[PDB]
């Protein structure tokens, strides 16, 4: 005689990234090998009635993370790497000029004056000379 | 004899990223393995009755995450790499300017003057020089 | 003599991203393998009664992730390279000028003079030698 | 004597991206294999009485995730490559100019002057060489 | 004896992508390997009663992912990729000018000049040279 009674109320499960060999990321250089592992796990859950006799459920398992990394040769050279660029303002808030008079002589007002040449990036590669065999 | 009872009440399971091996990314250079692993995981989740008895389930399971890398010749060279901008703003609020007078002489008024050249990317790449054999 | 009661109310199962082996990401390089692996998982859910017997599920299981990464020969060189650009903005808000007076003489008024030249990408490639064998 | 009942009530099931494969994703540059793997999953949901006996499921599964990646020659050379633009704006709101006076000689006003020249992409490609052999 | 109750009530499954191998990106440059993976998976759900016994479900299965990239040559010199332009305006709001007087003499009034060359894109490809053997 067995008898097994499963009532769960409400049962809220959430699982976001559980299991997942997710690689999200900028690369901006290279010759890197990026996320070269793997996911093999067992992340289990019992909430249930459970009943098992006489069985043989898990054996002989290999799960070597044999990971063989042989750059032979990398060259990485003259090389300018900009990533991220974040919130660059140049404000004039409220800015009043009065020039008032009587029989005067106003020659130059320039309220600006090439303020700025570059903002974020000015990458140059100038006369850069590489030499290989 | 067995019985066995099943009566849940709202069970929401919400999974999202569970064992997704999922590549979101910006790769901007190169020459880079981008995620070479896989994704083998067993995200078991049990909630009702189980019931089981002289089986055989699993045996000479084998799960070797093996990566050869083994890049020869790579070359990155004279680069200029660049990733984001974000939010680059001039402002000029609330500008006010009274010029007022009797009798008088305006010659200039200049209120802006090349106030900018460049703002996110001025990349160049100028008499570069590169050899190989 | 077997008895199996079976009543779920509301299984509410969402999933977004279970098991898929997805790339979503921008590639402006190269020479660069992306999402060399694959999704092989098992994400078992269960809520039903079960129930077994004498059975041989599974055996002999090989899931050997073998990624063999061999670029003998890659070059990337004189490169210029430029992802994204956001919200560039040159505002002039509320720009108020009076230019009263009796009997005067107005010569030059340049309320803009050339502000801007290139805003996001000037990318130049200008006498760039390159040679192989 | 085997009985089985199920009655389930409003099972709602949502699934948006189970085991697919999908790649969704912008390659500006190139010589990169993307999305090279597969998707080979079992996303096994039960949620209904079972019963079995005696039986042989499954055996001698083989799924290596076996990937070679062998790139001889890859040259990417003299490239200018640029992905995005995002609202890229140059706004002039409430520009007033009041221009008043008596027996007075307005000479020039230019409220305006070739503010800009490039917005995006001004890519250029100019006396570039390249040689191989 | 056997007895099977089946009495479902509103199931509502809903798969918008369940196993589909779609490759739905936009591929501006070239000589690369787009989507070169399928889709092999068991996305199994069960609801039903189920009553099996003395059978042989699966065996010898053989699911390898072998992807063999053996690009030989593969060259991409000289190139100006663009992708996306997204939302660039100019824009003038409530541009008023009064030029009232008496007996005076207006010369010049240019409320705009020249004011972008270009927005998106001035791909130029000048004198680009490229030898190959």
């Amino acid at each position: 005689t067995h008898n097994q009674w499963n009532k769960p109320s409400k049962p809220k499960t959430n699982l976001k990234h559980v299991a997942g060999a997710a690689a999200a990321g900028a690369v901006v250089g290279g010759l890197g090998g990026y996320m070269l592992g793997s996911a093999m796990s067992r992340p289990m859950i019992h909430f249930g009635n459970d009943w098992e006799d006489r069985y043989y459920r898990e054996n002989m398992y290999r799960y070597p993370n044999q990971v063989y990394y042989r750059p032979v040769d990398q060259y990485s050279n003259q090389n300018n790497f900009v990533h991220d660029c974040v919130n660059i303002t140049i404000k004039q808030h409220t800015v009043t000029t009065t020039t008032k008079g009587e029989n005067f002589t106003e020659t130059d007002v320039k309220m600006m004056e090439r303020v700025v040449e570059q903002m974020c990036v000015t990458q140059y590669q100038k006369e850069s000379q590489a030499y290989y065999d």
